[PDB]
């Protein structure tokens, strides 16, 4: 079969920023030991993957990235005792290696064995797996699910419900985690209170389910782009506003219609400005602050420290403070036995081969999020 | 009686910024319906006073500046039902309407009553009390207390136990509870975590105290002063660090330290390269950093947002946390409980009079909290 033998497939790689996606033939190596080779079935495109195409994002290059997934084990190496062939997964971009003083927090998930911090781009083990033309591509947080076939630490990979359908429960890999957790784990909206999210992507969107379902009494969504308010009211939007209908700033605009500000902002887009205007917007004696967009790289935000004296509180969080390993199947759980739909996302899908088509759906805001079949 | 009259007495009267206080014969008009006027019995020397005098906190002058005291009830106006001649009491810098957004929310205590927000210098009602010379004096936070006589609202004064000592008792007025409670009630210290101080102010040693009462492991006690450790080691602190003591900069030392960094730190100073360093040295996945220093105006900070995704949480908070009305008295009664002791942090004692020399103990470093009596 494969077990044991290098495999040779398609993946698309990024040899420079701010260029389309090649789609090469690579040489993908076993599994070494507690790391498993997982065959490919559905990956999720998050913008986060468009941050390092657009330089925004710093990681080595040439790079295979994606990190929303779901596939099937192909193999697993010595060691590995969680998982075996055949089995459903999905690649965890923040690992749960359990051992580290942040994994033993009952409350925090970065765990100290991400590739986020400073970005290696290979495994656990400070090596690579992937060979293109003889010379070796870099690993993206660890997953590098833009590939058919691809190898992520034993720590970084969960075994889900092998009745899940995994053309919609990849989503749960990153974006519906992270926008869901952001307001049950993070925030952690009660109820009865005021949200605000900016931004209404899938991530954003599912922050806008979070929040309904933590009880929220009215969900304001903001955005640029009115083609996502059909979608943010049908999940749980109380209203929806366009910045550009008004010529007062974003902030005062929410704190007028919210007798001085929400309870709970969310930034889920990864601007300074909305960063700012987020945290602008939630009410200074009793307002929570939450970025969950990602920056561009090394810029800076001016904040007068006395916006946090009254009493905010400003936090952000990786994958919607959710500990990996041990959260995300529960989630996939909690999508089968239909406590959420993920339906409302999933406005495009396409096969792995058109992946760069995929990218123009989300630079042309056509698209919410799309999935890439191989 | 002297109620109904107008009292005339000495308060130190500040006319322009950055000038000694003049020890004047002032008016103090008699209280308006729910206002009460106290007879002041001790005040104590609170660095935010300071801050005015500094320029560093602007608020209208001519000001009768004092905020941390306890007295005597003197009288009380028309419809006044929480308190009564003869009550010892304690004015509250924030208020507790009790009827308002931030009295409703049982996590927050910036009453919107406030004069820090949008400082007018007088009383709820948009009126002064107090005449010097044929012109009105403003008043500093609703209380101003550097003076014998005063007039507050009934919501910004608290009654406690008619056997307090309040030559000590009226530290709870500001400095003890703003600490204190900014470790049990802002940061909410867990039993067996790590925490750093930046300051050991009066304010900052109270932080300590409430750091072992909430029963951290390690308390580290950072100070430029030499002087504090004693009282900080004393006070609770497992070690004292001194800045100017290393060629390596603080955050990295506390990290280094710590493993990774602290899991509570509190900037109980004022200064911007504080509440940096402040913010770094907590661990950057479950740290939590609280401002408790009031910082200069104007002045804002320039941070990355990357340092609050991987975890971070960044919070203020003023008076503790505590709910004025309610959490004063409470915690005179732990005290009067014998439950702590405020005798580690009164370092002089000086008749009002001599208030002039009260700061300049405080400039000098050589004082923790002075209190002056009547
Ligand atoms: N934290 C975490 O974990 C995370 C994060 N993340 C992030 O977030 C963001 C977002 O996402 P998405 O959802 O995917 O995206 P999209 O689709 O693109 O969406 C966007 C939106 O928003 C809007 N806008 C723009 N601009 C604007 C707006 N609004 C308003 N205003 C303005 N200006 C548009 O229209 C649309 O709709 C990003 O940043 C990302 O990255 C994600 C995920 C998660 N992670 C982490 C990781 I290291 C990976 N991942
Ligand atoms: N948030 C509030 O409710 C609240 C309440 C009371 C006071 N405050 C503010 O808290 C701050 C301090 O209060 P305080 O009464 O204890 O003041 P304080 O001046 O007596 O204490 C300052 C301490 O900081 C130390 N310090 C100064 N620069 C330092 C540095 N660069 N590094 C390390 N230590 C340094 C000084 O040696 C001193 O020990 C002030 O801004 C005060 O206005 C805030
Ligand atoms: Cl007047
Ligand atoms: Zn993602
Ligand atoms: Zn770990
Ligand atoms: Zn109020
Ligand atoms: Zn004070």
């Amino acid at each position: 079969s494969t077990a044991g033998k290098v495999i040779k497939c398609k993946a698309a790689v990024l040899w420079e920023v701010k260029k389309p996606f090649s789609i090469e033939d690579v040489e993908v190596a076993p599994p070494k030991a507690y790391e498993v080779r997982i065959k490919m079935v559905a990956v999720g495109i998050c913008r986060t993957d468009d941050h390092v195409v657009s330089g925004n994002l710093v990681t080595p290059l040439p790079v295979i990235l994606g990190h929303e997934a779901a596939g099937i084990v192909e193999s697993v190496g010595e060691g590995v005792t969680t998982v075996k062939p055949g089995d459903k997964v999905i690649p965890l971009f923040t690992p749960q290696c359990g051992k580290c003083r942040v994994c033993k927090n009952p409350e925090s998930n970065y765990c100290l064995k991400n590739d986020l911090g400073n970005p290696r781009g290979t495994l656990q083990d400070g090596t690579r797996r992937f060979t293109c033309r003889g010379k070796p591509i870099h690993h993206f947080l660890g997953t590098s699910t833009f590939s058919q076939y691809t190898v992520v630490d034993e720590n970084a990979v969960a075994k889900i419900d092998a009745a899940s359908p995994l053309e919609k429960v990849c989503l749960i890999g990153c974006g519906f985690s992270t926008g869901y957790g952001s307001a049950v784990n993070v925030a952690k909206v009660t109820p009865g209170s005021t949200c605000a999210v900016f931004g209404l992507g899938g991530v954003g969107l599912s922050a806008v389910m979070g929040c309904k379902a933590a009880g929220a009494a009215r969900i304001i969504a903001v955005d640029i782009n009115k083609d996502k308010f059909a979608k943010a009211k049908e999940l749980g939007a109380t209203e929806c506003i366009n910045p550009q209908d008004y010529k007062k700033p974003i902030q005062e605009v929410l704190k007028e219609m919210t007798d001085g500000g929400v309870d709970f902002s969310f930034e889920v887009i990864g601007r300074l400005d909305t960063m700012m205007a987020s945290l602008l917007c939630c009410h200074e004696a009793c307002g929570t602050s939450v970025i969950v967009g990602v920056p561009p790289a090394s810029q800076n935000l001016s904040i007068n420290p006395m916006l946090l004296l009254t009493g905010r509180t400003w936090k952000g969080a990786v994958y919607g403070g959710f500990k990996s390993k041990e959260g995300i199947p529960k989630l996939v759980a909690d999508f089968m036995a239909k406590k959420f739909s993920l339906d409302a996302l999933i406005t495009h899908v396409l096969p792995f081969e058109k992946i760069n088509e995929g990218f123009d759906l989300l630079h042309s805001g056509k698209s919410i999020c799309t999935v890439l079949t191989f």
